[PDB]
């Protein structure tokens, strides 16, 4: 093969590569839209007396995760599996949001922390040992941090709604998360930054617990 | 034409373009001053017992917008209405400030969100249909985000002023704003940036409701 | 003159300049040490769970400002008064801290804002425009901004100390500083940036007043 | 010697120098693990309700330090007891952390600041006037700064753990540290950078007491 041919072929691969980014971009936008709609179905838990609106809200959110599943399926049909971390940054943001939403729906129903692989099943993505689209560890942890912030906010609204028990559950849960994030050696600049914001969330939850205790819980 | 003749010609053009920027810059300066004066008239609502000064301060603010209309009329005189977006960056700031101030005066009076079109009327500007200095969606939304920040601060001062009802209206209002922004797919980086500060205003006001609620108010 | 003759001459001028800067550096280091001592002396106010120590602390600080005057007299000896701005950068930092400290002393004693001329008198330095070593308007305002931050901190500690009246006075004060800075059409980028921090102090002190108020007093 | 011989000889010194780094990093790796195991024990006491657990965890933390003494002894094995500052950069981080954990243990046991020499004894290394392998002022101060950050958190958890006395003591402790560093010129290193973060913790801790005294403290 000659120099001119070789570079023409290179011109080919680069053009294909760029077409992949485009298909990816279209799928991600659709994913962000669906993620916004799911957040809207859940944000409602913050308003009103009591929390009767849960599991109705969780049901609707889960049904909507159906669209996330097909789009993630479609997203996988856009690039070579081993190219994951090459294009990964295109959906970093929406994947972390999806983790948060999945974790929020699971915490609202069971008050537990969804497992990294359980998130995988909800998103229709592949487990960390099934070759395909995977759920990175830093994206999982980022989602959990967003959860924490959501939960700190929920404990305040819970009292406004007349629920003086939930805040004590959230408090315990958030202290545990903080415990774990400290037993971890996060070397990802983004994660450290995010983790740095957990203190504010832990501070907000202590004030509520305190206000409750003082008045007899 | 020689390269020299071509460039001598481009000099006149650039020189003409720079005279326009200079002209626009002086009008914008007057505009920014009138804006600071209007803000000064309104932020007085943050002190003292009660809110009996609201009507009076809103009246003085609106009268001062008369000067605003005057300067925007002159500003339109300083450039081809066709090159709006070529010189937009010069007044982007004060325009967003003016949107905030108009929205603030409308909210203080009616507790509602002024319409983009209505802001256009308060400023003596033209709606998207009248070709002549338009009010961007991006600038409108920036002004609204600045409004939310001012309102979360007002919520706190309302309680200090002895008004335990406003905080509740403000929190509902800011949550409607949050819900509204969630329907959007923001592309502008400045706006998307400012938009991330809304959740802080949402939490601040929800915390005031909480404090009021946990004390039977 | 030959190239070497020109440079041998410039070497002399540059050498004398270096010596001036070195002499300035030594006096500045002394000044910064005294400033640090005055601060330590005044920060005791944040722990004095009674605040009856104010006069004592202020008098001791003033006693120390006697040492500041001597060091500044010496500083005036190390360079040509004609070129104050050629070397201003060397003492800009400590000059601003000294403005803050003097203003912190006067506020503690009288709850008023020290005059720039009055700070000039406390430093044994000269008035404005001409006559010798001067206190720039920008160095003065930077010092005032530093004071606002210290005061927002004082408001919090005043409550812990059982004084619920001081927070109200501080809030009024910082709000007047905010109004004052509004009137200025700040051009200096450094001052402009520092001024952005004032907004945070205004809200922080207003929240303290809010806490006291919703809680009763 | 010929150029080739000079470089063949240099190749050997560099390869030996590299083998030492590989050995050092191996020991520094285990040290960092043990350090994490200790942090787990200490930070795992932040709350509960205030128990006799503090002494129990401090002793287990001390058992673990028995492991630290051994590994450091092994570390002194990997390099010439004369090229300390040459390889210092490799364990700089872990040492600072060990200083912090040591100070944390001592603070929990006696509410005192562990002396630099006492840290030397806990780590099984020698005094800064002994011989091989010391703890310089630089790394000691860094460890103390990290201590302060943990203190802000310890304080928040104590409140969420029914204990309301702890915060008052922590606040006083932090302010003494603040005054201590104030006496220092710190005309050296990023230590100055770490220091600038102490003010944050100081305010954070004072805020906790503020919350508590919002009643009768």
């Amino acid at each position: 093969m000659s120099v001119s041919e070789i570079f023409v072929e290179l011109q080919g691969f680069l053009a294909a590569e760029q077409d992949i980014r485009e298909e990816i971009r279209k799928v991600v936008q659709s994913l962000e839209q669906t993620a916004r709609e799911i957040l809207t179905l859940l944000q409602g838990v913050h308003q009103g007396a009591g929390f009767q609106d849960i599991p109705k809200r969780c049901l609707k959110a889960r049904e909507h995760f159906g669209t996330v599943k097909t789009h993630l399926t479609s997203l996988k049909t856009k690039f070579p599996a081993e190219q994951y971390y090459r294009f990964h940054e295109h959906w970093r943001f929406v994947l972390q949001r999806l983790v948060f939403l999945a974790a929020f729906v699971v915490y609202l129903e069971t008050e537990t922390l969804v497992t990294r692989e359980a998130v995988t099943e909800i998103l229709g993505i592949e487990p960390d040992r099934e070759k395909g689209f995977h759920l990175d560890v830093e994206d999982y942890l980022s989602g959990v941090l967003i959860l924490a912030s959501e939960l700190s906010r929920l404990s305040v609204n819970s009292v406004t709604a007349g629920d003086y028990s939930r805040p004590l559950h959230i408090s315990t849960f958030i202290n545990e998360l903080d415990s774990g994030f400290r037993l971890l050696n996060l070397k990802n600049d983004s994660l450290r930054k995010r983790y740095d914001g957990l203190k504010y969330d832990v501070k907000k939850v202590e004030e509520v617990v305190y206000d409750l205790s003082i008045r007899g819980f």
